[PDB]
This record gives C-alpha cells, sequence and structure tokens, in this order.
C-alpha cells in the first residue's frame, strides 16, 4: 500500500560529530534506495526539543535525500524520548505536512541513550514503531528494555540493538536482502 515513515533521530550530546554523520548516511541510504517508491518521507531531530529537518511535502516536493538533510544541525542536548514521539505523532503525520490518509504510519526512532524524560506514547498507538539503540549506553541487558517500551509490540521484532554505530552498515545491508518488486 503507502508507506509514510517517519525518521526520529537521536541528536544528544553523548554523540561524536563522526556518529552523528553515520546516523544522517543511514538515513540517506535508505531513502536513496527507497526513492521512486510507495514510501513517503520525514525527518525529525530530538534532544531537549525536536525539529523537523523535513516533512512529507518538502521530500515530494525537493526528493534529494542530500539536499534534504543538508542543513542538520546538532543539538547536543539531552533525549526527551517521549516528548519528542508525540510530538511526531501530533505536529509530523498531519496532512496538511504531506501525510496521506490511507498510508500506514510508520516511525523509526534512532537512538544512543536512555530517555531524559517522561509520560506515555498513546498519540502514536496507530503508528508502527521501530527502535534502533546504538552503542555503549545499551550494554546491559536492562538498558536495552528501556526501549521496548517506545516500541511495538513483540519487541523483539521490533527493537535493534547495534553495538557499534559501523554496524549500521550491515543493517543496510540485511534492510536490502528484504527488498522485491510485489
Ligand atoms: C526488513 C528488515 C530490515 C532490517 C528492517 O527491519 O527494516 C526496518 C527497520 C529499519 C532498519 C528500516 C526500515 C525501513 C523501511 C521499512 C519500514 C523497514 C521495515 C519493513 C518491514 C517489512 C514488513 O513487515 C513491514 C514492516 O512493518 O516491517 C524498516
Ligand atoms: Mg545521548
Amino acid at each position: 500500500g503507502n508507506v509514510d515513515l517517519v525518521f526520529l533521530f537521536d541528536g544528544s550530546m553523548s554523540l561524536q560529530p563522526d556518529e552523528f554523520q553515520k546516523i544522517l548516511d543511514f538515513m540517506k541510504d535508505v531513502m536513496k534506495k527507497l526513492s521512486n517508491t510507495s514510501y513517503q518521507f520525514a525527518a525529525v531531530q530530538f534532544s531537549t526539543s525536536y525539529k523537523t529537518e523535513f516533512d512529507f511535502s518538502d521530500y515530494v516536493k525537493w526528493k534529494d535525500p542530500d539536499a534534504l538533510l543538508k542543513h542538520v544541525k546538532h543539538m547536543l542536548l539531552l533525549t526527551n524520548t517521549f516528548g519528542a514521539i508525540n510530538y511526531v505523532a501530533t505536529e509530523v503525520f498531519r496532512e496538511e505536512l504531506g501525510a496521506r490518509p490511507d498510508a500506514t504510519k510508520v516511525l523509526i526512532i534512532i537512538t544512543d541513550g536512555e530517555a531524559t524524560d517522561s509520560g506515555n506514547i498513546d498519540a502514536a498507538k496507530d503508528i508502527i514503531r521501530y527502535i534502533i539503540g546504538i552503542g555503549k549506553h545499551f550494554q546491559t541487558k536492562e538498558s536495552q528494555e528501556t526501549l521496548h517500551k517506545f516500541a511495538s509490540k513483540p519487541a523483539s521484532e521490533f527493537v535493534k540493538i547495534l553495538d557499534t554505530f559501523e554496524k549500521l552498515k550491515d543493517l543496510f545491508t540485511e534492510l536490502q536482502k528484504k527488498i522485491y518488486v510485489i
């Protein structure tokens, strides 16, 4: 059918410049691969606050992933995940911003630490949520369990834990083998 996909990427202070970059490159790889498909994209950066780097309308209008994310400025603050999510839910998946009413709403969260806030994600009930946790902060099984609450059930299917940002490349290779013409 139609897939409206939003990348919710972590731009906290824990990230080294090169790690932030690998996050941006992953997003561009996926978008470059699925260009001219049924997929529509939007990108939202989160730390303390939230910024929509580009919405579904910009994507359709300019279509170039490199131009779309060219002026992203790393925020360097905390990780307010609950707020970031309801923000997407309520401010990004909006028709005025180019979201298609008959589209499946998928949300891919990319983070490197646990959440520095709280609340609930009820506004995001009908959104498919994948969570990609990367790095040292998710070494313990205990810290990996904190992500389960932002992701769709079953977590083993929706939560991805990578030990290095180098692994995001291996994740893209794994994504590519599931690409099929229907
Ligand atoms: C597909 C395997 C890769 C590693 C992956 O998980 O990509 C997931 C997670 C992430 C690596 C990027 C994605 C980009 C596009 C789609 C939404 C993809 C999930 C596609 C699957 C296939 C159907 O069951 C629909 C669905 O809900 O999820 C995600
Ligand atoms: Mg962090």
